[PDB]
């Protein structure tokens, strides 16, 4: 994610992907 709050699913956390930010 581009923010430092963004809360992910249970098991996963904030992600960055070339096509764009997500949680994993």
């Amino acid at each position: 994610c581009p923010d430092a709050v963004y809360t992910c699913r249970p098991g996963q956390t904030c992600c960055r992907g070339l096509h764009g930010y997500g949680c994993c």
